[PDB]
């Protein structure tokens, strides 16, 4: 027999703008961007801070951040000292997995109101030196972005080289990948200029003693592009017959996102209007080198579970880890390209890894029309993916 | 009314021995200790590896371990590439929180069989250097054990100094703390001598090319003691009227633990006999400085939830972060000290921070007699604690 | 065998670059090659005539094997040229000239190159060999550890200067006035074109960049006189005297001289600039290094029977303004004859280079028949001094 | 004035410690103090008579300001003693003695101390000044970067030796025979008490542990003759000849000599051990450093008018067994007169120390009236050589 569970709703979804690597938000640690997003979400939901019972935040690169990153973000947002906190790491899937795990606690009736999201400051990720005796001939200082973030343990190659493998297998060429990337930048600029993130993004003031304030109000990455340069660029992850470039891959970035989740009962009790219902979610895993196709199986599991067909989905958010990944998913699922990553994605907006899975779910929440279904999927290092289905209320 | 949930059972619980800092297990990465505990747990459960659907592992100090620590542990144990993995960080409570969150997935019917536990190799935790430019005059690279594991963010003091604060408030003196510590070493020795860890601990072979193999078959820490020296030690965190010493505090250590969890239905399908039922669990939080008393509130929450009295508990496992922590809990709960940490604990056995929360649940699993209730609780940095109630089958 | 007479035939230097400034892309050894090549060109002799080379260089860490050999081969000199790198802290550049002169005096060589080189911009940090200690690892800055810290007293060179300021009663306003005078004199000499024969320009070449020609000293323009009396006393909190403005700075540069016996100069028909008359080293209590040049200068004057009045120009290296004032006070010499075209407080102080630079400056600035005396202090309580006569 | 006669009055050294071994707790400067103090005691002169000091020291990074000054003051010599640190790579310790001899020959000092020191155990790693590059960086080992890599060829000293092994047809088996010979001679000489006047013991004090008295060289006992032919060729995978057993090792130690003019020895009632006759430096292509000592030795013989036959004993530094074999072959000398009591392959090679050690050894081992010739190669393609006669 199947358990009888509580219904879970999204009441608010807020994010910081995304900063470029060593760019506009580089002075702020990940936990502080977390505080900003969490306070933003609470404000937008219209509930007292004291109503939030527990918090989960995704965060992939936690080294040097200090004790209990999620607790820092939560206490920094002015939430009660009585609030338990857990920091989640499923690599790039962390921001989505946090929402999923929080949903499961709500479904069990173990809490009635929670905050879940993700945060990352890639600008502030440190280098490491090993503990022990210094070996004769040299001591390595490794970059934790490369070592913990972007290198497949098993193949000993960059995520970008794993992507090249799928480009080979599925015959997805340089020109197709470049066209997708240009498309992403185009959609991001359009959305931003049309005022489409007006309720999703909250601005950030950067203060430096002796300097005038800087107000960061929009995503930084999408303006850093030159369409004429795009087809000229070198293939950085493979010298012989490559396809992936700086322009058609996601970038390194800083940002945080937070959602307020509650049971249908609690939303009634607090007289708040729910934005969306969380219907179903799943995780899938494949051979580590094949992570780009893992979101295909995760999305399929979700559709099969709920009894829906791909054509029933109004809007897809397939995380733009690489242009290659989105094209692979479009090809295998046979879905309408006009319904995928409609207002841009990670290739042009950037990819603070622990945050992105939460951002894309928050974007569907705002963009879907009443009654429509949205499906968000995200690959992660090691061969995994997470996927989530929501319906707009 | 209340949700109707799947019943959750523990089928096996296994661990490596706990190694001392830079000691017998120091050559093995946390992820390798993870693979060993997971393999052991599946062997002891007597089920196909393919039946494990998903895995969660606690792990506090993830810097330099490589991409997706839990995935590394699971694949290194020979589990299917189809197995999704998430790495969990709630400081010292991590190993317990992993079991709790896995239990929640099982209750929702989202998976039927999971592995949960915790892993830490404090010997292999690195130092960090900031990204950017080196200041004129040099820099000190920070030790991540100290910066991420052991320093309160808000007070800017060691966990040990937070403990001194509780010692003051509740009048828990040096002599009482030293007596508790001696008692822990005594109880640990007694338990090993009596063969109380026979089914719980699996040995590990350390192989070094060009030297004989070393078989580690018991915990290393409890033999590193001198009872005569205990009352002579100086107080390491507070010179001015201190109480906490190297002897009466937990140590730095390496180890991993894993539990096979499934629904009661899955156990019947697979023809396995469960060891215990997971009944209830809870998280609590107080002011960061007051973490030593947080386990009191988490334990009370659990008892109230199920409607039991403290007298109903046959065995207590209150993690021995410091001798002070246990005495503080005994004092406030007003429970029988003969029922607390009966076979030793972290003061004498050691404290690989991400694993201890799982170890103590695993020990109750084996030590309890049929029908008895066991309660485990564990404090964590930032002011939190987790607690879990199980019943022997 | 009777001792041979030694002459200076040429003396050349790079401009001095500021810390992390205009010359920071070039290693010390490359600056040394440029200086050496320029000196040989000015001397008007084939490179093959140079028999052996000594270069001063204080902070050799990370420069690679045999720094002087790198400078020499980099300048296109023969593979047969033996090379030695000299370390007497700030006195290194002068000590190299002294030791080369001694080899020439013995008839062991007939033509040598000697000088000094330093790239403080490129001096690395160090980590100790061994087990990493619990709680953290220290990365020390070699400029501070090897260059600027007194071993015995465990204080900065600047704190040693404060000590002398106390004992000899040399005040903050006096040191500030001297520093302003140094900056003023440096600017005046550059504007008068007094370095036209001494300094050679350096071309800095970067990939995908337009070439940059560095033709003058960088440091002397980095000053605000109105701010001088307001600066904090960085080496001492209470009643301090030494500041960033009145102390020498950290810098990059190289200098080189072609030296010959009188017989070799004649054989090659070169016109020598100056004769080397005498030189000496003195040493005192480590903290008292500011006064060691007084004793070294005194030794050289006494050696040749000259009085302080017989000296036309003094170069007392400006380690700190305090040092020059202390020397003037103890020696009782005319300040208008001391560091007349500026010095290390305003031009900068690449430590292994400065003792060569000041001897090379005398060689160009002295008029025929005049005597010049150069002295320079060094960490540990030492000083070197040299007397030359213009030909 | 004519050139003064120079004599060696004493020569003393520490034992040589293995890499990270028995002397690894002591800095190079402390080892220097021990050797300098011993040399002065043995000379029987007041310490105030020593006027100036030069010490060889190749790897100066992290040792603190003015390494020679630290050694001198640590030995209890007066603060009035000027100090200079000398770097000619492996030739440093000899070149220091040569340069001191020139100062004495000129009449500039009458009594000096010269020698060399090195603590390879305490040589640090370096990190470049600047911003850390994306993707990380390896902190270089200064032993490798400054000590043992040829700048121009970008290969290890050991690979340079391979080049000479190929050119002169000196095979693996011949190199292994020479190395076993060195270990055998070292053990025999220690057992015969031949170092009793040369080596002074070192007490290593550690709080909470008993003292350790180091009384003999550590390295020569670390050998297994049956394993020598089984080792891998660590510098060259294909067709190699150089191994860990037949190469010098990395080590800690210091040596110091007291030098005087003949007049000074008379004045002080000192009976000197030997006279310094002549010395020279030679240089060739950097890759060809193994053969430079042939040319330096030939220069000294030619200068003085002696034949190779007139030399009673040769000390050709054992940088590699290959180097010694190449020198014997080109010079055509009796192998029974070469490195008679062992050398660097088995006693070890603290690089700034060895050039001084070998001159000190000849001073003790030669019989009255006999000539000894010492020679030593250095990175960059150099060598130094010196002739002495026993009195
Ligand atoms: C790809 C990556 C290594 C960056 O490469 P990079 O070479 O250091 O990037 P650069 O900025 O130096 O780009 C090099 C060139 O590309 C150009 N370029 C980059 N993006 C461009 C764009 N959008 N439009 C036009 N030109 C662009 C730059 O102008 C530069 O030009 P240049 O060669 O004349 O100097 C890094 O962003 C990365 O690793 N991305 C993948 C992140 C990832 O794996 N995420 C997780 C997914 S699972
Ligand atoms: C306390 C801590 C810093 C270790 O301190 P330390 O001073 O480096 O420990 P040491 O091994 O140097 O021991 C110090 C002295 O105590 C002695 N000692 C240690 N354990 C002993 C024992 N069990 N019995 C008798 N003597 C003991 C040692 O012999 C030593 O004596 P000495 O100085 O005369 O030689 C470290 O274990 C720690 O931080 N523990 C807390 C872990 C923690 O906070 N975990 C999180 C929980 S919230
Ligand atoms: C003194 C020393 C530590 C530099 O100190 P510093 O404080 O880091 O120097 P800075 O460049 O940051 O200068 C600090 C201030 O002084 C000012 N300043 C520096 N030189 C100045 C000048 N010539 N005129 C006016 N102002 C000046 C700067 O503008 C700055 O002002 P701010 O704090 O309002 O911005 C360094 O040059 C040194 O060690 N010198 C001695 C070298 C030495 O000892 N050599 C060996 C001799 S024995
Ligand atoms: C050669 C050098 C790199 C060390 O090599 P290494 O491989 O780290 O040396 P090791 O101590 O690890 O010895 C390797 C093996 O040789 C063996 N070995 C070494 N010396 C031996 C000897 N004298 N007899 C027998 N066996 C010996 C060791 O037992 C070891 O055996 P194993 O592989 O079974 O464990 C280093 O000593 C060096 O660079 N020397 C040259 C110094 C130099 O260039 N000086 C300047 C001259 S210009
Ligand atoms: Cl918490
Ligand atoms: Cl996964
Ligand atoms: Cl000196
Ligand atoms: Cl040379
Ligand atoms: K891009
Ligand atoms: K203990
Ligand atoms: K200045
Ligand atoms: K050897």
């Amino acid at each position: 027999s199947k358990p009888t569970l509580k219904e879970v709703v999204i009441v608010s979804a807020t994010r910081t703008p995304i900063g470029s690597f060593l760019g506009s938000l580089s002075l702020l640690p990940a936990t502080k961007l977390g505080s900003i997003a969490i306070q933003g979400a609470i404000e937008k939901a219209g509930i007292p801070k004291e109503e939030v019972k527990e918090a989960y935040m995704g965060n992939v690169l936690q080294g040097g951040e200090g004790q209990a990153p999620t607790r820092q973000a939560v206490l920094g947002a002015g939430l009660p000292i009585s609030t338990p906190c857990t920091t989640i790491n499923k690599v790039c899937a962390s921001g989505m997995k946090a929402i999923m795990m929080a949903s499961q606690s709500l479904m069990c009736g173990h809490q009635d109101v929670m905050v879940a999201g993700g945060m990352e400051s890639m600008s502030n990720v440190p280098y490491v030196m090993n503990r022990g005796s210094t070996p004769y001939g040299g001591v390595k200082l490794e970059d934790l972005i490369v070592k913990d973030g972007l290198t497949d343990v098993y193949n000993k190659i960059h995520m970008g080289s794993c992507a090249e493998n799928t480009a080979k297998k599925l015959n997805i060429a340089r020109n197709e990948q470049d066209a997708y990337a240009i498309n992403s930048y185009t959609r991001s600029k359009a959305a931003w200029e049309a005022g489409k993130f007006g309720n999703e993004v909250i601005p950030v003031t950067v203060t430096v003693k002796g300097q005038p304030d800087v107000v960061v109000k929009e995503d930084e990455e999408y303006k850093r592009v030159d369409f004429s340069k795009v087809p000229k660029l070198k293939t950085v992850f493979q010298k012989e017959n490559g396809t992936v470039t700086a322009a058609n891959a996601s970038t390194l970035n800083d940002g945080a996102a937070a959602l307020v989740l509650m049971t249908a009962d609690a939303a009634k009790r607090l007289n708040v209007t729910p934005l969306a219902r969380i219907v179903a979610f799943a995780d899938a895993a494949v051979e580590p080198i094949d992570f780009p196709i893992a979101p295909v199986y995760a999305a399929s599991m979700v559709l099969k579970d709920v009894g829906l067909k791909k054509e029933d989905i109004a809007m897809w958010e397939v995380n733009e880890a690489f242009s290659l990944v989105v094209l692979a998913n479009i090809k295998m699922l046979e879905i309408d390209p006009q319904k995928v990553n409609i207002n841009g994605g990670a290739v042009s907006l950037g990819h603070p890894i622990g945050m992105s899975g939460a951002r894309i779910v928050g974007h569907l929440t705002h963009a879907l029309k009443q009654g429509e279904y949205g499906l968000a999927s995200i690959c992660n290092g090691g061969g995994g993916a997470s996927a989530m289905l929501i319906q707009k209320l």
